[PDB]
């Protein structure tokens, strides 16, 4: 029973979407699970398994209880029943209250392709009739958000993570073969002052709300709010 | 030192859009005062005199602490410094942590000047330098809400009034003249089943939610969430 | 020559969002016509042949002339040549002057599905050169109109129904098993008081327009207009 | 009691948005009323003498059965509670069952503030103890449009006047000191090519609806549908 | 290296939404490739052979550099990895700066499901590990842009083309089976005044910004201006 | 004849938003001329004179060739003929090709009140009959934009200011007594690290345009590009 289960098409999506309310979520002792629906194959800098050991590292700085890791292809995130049903599976084994995953208006398509493959399953998950591969019970997710990765737009919702802002930016630095040049580095736009960017994009939603740094999000789900009307 | 300071244009614009609101808030011991911006002058059914007798006792079935009346003219809400003046000086006796007025896009031109008097008043009302009628402090209202009279629109975020709907109901059935034809009444769109449409709306809502009744706001100002987010 | 041919993902989905407005066309003495494209195999409630026959109550009960099942899977209605191909078929066949089907903006991801396979299939019906598996002539739709089943929007007009709510009621009342618990229901949303929710609804949209009850509708074709400018 | 009563800012504006829509109506034996808010008379070409005649003979050629003159400044429509009245004189005469207006997305800002009175005037004039200049009766429009001047913008919905282009042509035509170069004329937008231009916008509009020409209008109050529907 | 590289889904896309461009751009001595991604093969008139001579006839009036023809279905434009993988192709072969493709919003389906696979195969054709059919190397495309067909929208920014509106006519023409009837012609909206109404549409562009004719485009990627902002 | 007038409501608004772009300009030899509405004598840390003289050297660093004081009331910047007729006079004083003022989605209502009043300027000034306070002839604004104070928004356009960020800063810490705390001031959002948040704002654009700074512009006057199209 999680109470989160945060998505991404890569691993380092999660991280820079929400690295610093993950931090914030397991500090309040939340259980929170990680997805990536791929390893990332295509990627210009690294490969496959030192990923998977970079991945592993942020998870443990974040405190992140799982990292699941799925076999969609990279750059071939298309809407499938069969992706629909792999991605049920992975929300009816963690039971979240929460699942969040990337907000579509993003340059690269596997962040908007992973949205809406996730969107179709968190409904096939709720519907008993619907046979995943482990034949697993229906699961009612509450809340679902979406983080933004290469995005700056206005969001729905901040989450003050000034107190998580270090814890972030170490489980960035963990992604060493996308975020620092090396000898056999490419360029990509992850290698070109990317971390110091986010930190200017959560400075900004900070300054909205009146904090040092803040992650933004959205809800497509109608928000209903108690104690944070008055705060 | 009001938690809350809710402005309508009219006495019954606070309670048609946020009464259930206000009962939940009086009930968790936060201080609630309505301010209603015109006497209702020009309303088709009743007086100014019994309009008032029965603002009065829809605060009191509410628990709001005070009805502060202003007088400025009904259908007469022009933007002009000498009005935000008078706003302002509201603003800094009640030093409210949040204010609610009413959101613009509503069939009444008075809710959307109303608002956008109140904006401007709440802006005024934080410069030191800015001097208002009883010469008062700067004070920095915390939260700014919308909440909605005559329309229906999605909105920013709900309110469960699941609790408070009857206290509500009984707030609007205090303005007799305005809602309950008599031998005297003229037809306007408040006398032909409005309090069951208000209902109809605070329902579709609470359907959105997950609840019996919720009540619909906005916000401009940049939303920060905590305990709800998870909730 | 069907005047009018409603689709919807589900039986009942029609009847959620334009029931009234079908049972006011046979009134006017039009040819309705329902399609689903679904047999609903994934219910939560009921079964295939139990909702089968409560379709057909549903379609007796509003006057609709002919109701055609198709049999594309329940949460399965992934763009594809086949899947617009076989609804190609059933527009050539009807050869309606207007197609109906499901608004986007809903919780359930089948309702935008199966209007993006109905858009396809509507411009592709148009072609001649485009061959359906019944070899038939190219129908050109001239309306092009959107219900809403589970959204509360504004629309793009609306269609009173206050003199066919009771009409609408009975055929949403005939899918006993989608609406009314028994000894072996599960909750779903559409348990839970889901009928009264639709009322309301109705009730919200007749308000804005000075009606008792009225349905909503989009169109993305323009609209023109010539009698009810004026009306 | 006029079916239609039409606001311009300047006399031509109503005959650029929708003379081909009043030539329609006057067609359909319903009484046309034409107002201007002001006398023009900042008009870069002319004398605002020559103005009234050649707003007479426009009025004359599309059948309008009376032009109404107010005396609001040409580039003073602030909002005042003194030019809200006057115009609420010119409702309560006229007792029209819809009111046209210029849309507010237009380079000319005269456009927008003087929709912005006729708003305020519409509201005003439904309020029994409202008092006007003439002490006139409550009288509520039924209908309210929005027709557009210099804009090119995606209407809510188009009227066909295919018939009655001409008609509309020879109305802008009787303009000749706005439109038609002289001795002594001034280079302004009017000048080169505009009736051309509108006409251009009125085949562009009649190509999405399926005629040779079509006037754009916008609603704000929700569009009830019936005739048109089906067509 | 191709300066600029069009994409449409059928032979005179390209040249309806931006002949004049073209040619405006070849008089500039840039090098500019047209590529339709299907061979119109379900085209109400003429033959695909046919089309071919008349798109030949077009590209060599307008003077672009090279016509790729690709072999996707007409009416069979589905996201699949195997139709991105063809574009990327093309993309690779040109190593354009800029890409332009047609807007979504359009009546005809063919052409927001065009741009959908050009969007994907412009992303992975700058991502070096994703492999096309030819085994080329990475290319990074700098600007996007996207061209109206069947709309009339308002864009994002325009371009003069009043000294190629001719050479834009005379590429329309070039396409006599499509604009043209004939003995064995049958209607469809191409052969009823369609290069008038494109005509009318550049007519209304020029007017917003001082010129004759002016061709709409629209950019998702950020607008970075230097020289255009003071002209 | 400036190439370039640059409104603000109060002096430091024009260089919050577009000082990078000043210093740009005035290195390409073009005029341009600052206009303050306000001598912001309501503002928390300062005096008047003081003020006067931090603006003069902000306006020497940038290189701009006149500032000009106007004294429309700080918090009084109502919609009025007499505040617009003092403005037209000095658009009709500098003839600018090129006219900024600020974006009105600002938590500072003057920022918008200010674009208000300068968008009904710019029309006047360019109409003859239309007398100003020094009978000066008409003129006619070419290009029209708005630049951000408070906001973070997506803009239709950004320019590289990467040479000019110093310049910039330099700007604005002229303005010691409205950013830098010292024994007497009070705090405001001005006095707690905003310089740095408005350099994170011109990085985060930047990063969207593939440059290390950029500031955002809108434009509601249609963009016409030529050598910006292919760059
Ligand atoms: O476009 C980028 O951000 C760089 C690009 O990396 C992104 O795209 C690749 C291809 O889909 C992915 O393998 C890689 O994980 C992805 N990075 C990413 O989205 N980080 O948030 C690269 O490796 O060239
Ligand atoms: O339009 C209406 O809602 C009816 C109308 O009442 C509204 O407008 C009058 C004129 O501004 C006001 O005096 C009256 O308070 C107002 N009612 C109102 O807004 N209730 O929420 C009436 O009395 O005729
Ligand atoms: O989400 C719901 O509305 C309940 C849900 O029913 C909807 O989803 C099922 C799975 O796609 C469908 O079989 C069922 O027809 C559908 N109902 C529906 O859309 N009614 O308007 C259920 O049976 O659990
Ligand atoms: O901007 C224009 O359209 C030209 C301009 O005419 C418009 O603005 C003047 C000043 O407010 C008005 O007197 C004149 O009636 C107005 N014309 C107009 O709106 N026609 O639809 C002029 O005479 O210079
Ligand atoms: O809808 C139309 O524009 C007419 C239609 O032509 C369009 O659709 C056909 C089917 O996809 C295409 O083969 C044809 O190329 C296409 N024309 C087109 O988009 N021109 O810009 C026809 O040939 O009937
Ligand atoms: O809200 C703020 O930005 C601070 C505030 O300063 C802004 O508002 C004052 C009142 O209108 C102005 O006098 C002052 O110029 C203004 N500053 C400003 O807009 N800087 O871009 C203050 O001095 O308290
Ligand atoms: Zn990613
Ligand atoms: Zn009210
Ligand atoms: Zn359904
Ligand atoms: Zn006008
Ligand atoms: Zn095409
Ligand atoms: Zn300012």
């Amino acid at each position: 029973n999680a109470d989160v289960l945060a998505f991404g098409a890569h691993s380092d999506d999660v991280e820079i979407g929400m690295g610093g309310t993950i931090a914030k979520f397991v500090k309040q002792e939340k259980k929170v699970m990680i997805c990536d629906l791929t390893e990332a194959e295509l990627s210009s800098n690294g490969t496959v398994s030192l990923r998977k050991e970079e991945a592993a590292e942020a998870a443990r700085i974040l405190g992140a209880d799982k990292r699941i890791q799925l076999t969609l292809p990279d750059r071939g995130l298309i809407m499938s029943d069969q992706a629909i049903r792999s991605i049920v599976t992975v929300i009816r084994i963690c039971r979240p209250k929460a699942v969040f995953m990337p907000y579509k208006k993003d340059r690269h398509p596997d962040h908007g392709n992973a949205a809406a493959l996730v969107e179709e399953a968190i409904f096939s998950a709720g519907i008993h009739k619907y046979k995943d591969e482990k034949s697993l019970p229906a699961h009612k997710v509450s809340k679902v958000y979406y983080y933004m990765i290469n995005g700056f737009h206005q969001p729905d919702f901040v989450i003050d993570i000034s107190d998580t802002i270090e814890a972030k930016k170490r489980s960035l630095n963990a992604y060493k073969s996308q975020f620092i040049p090396s000898k056999d580095s490419v360029s990509t736009p992850l290698t070109n002052g990317y971390i110091e960017i986010v930190e200017a994009r959560e400075k900004l939603y900070g300054k909205e709300a009146g904090v040092e740094y803040a992650e933004g999000f959205f809800s497509k789900r109608m928000l209903m709010l108690d104690h944070d009307v008055l705060g």
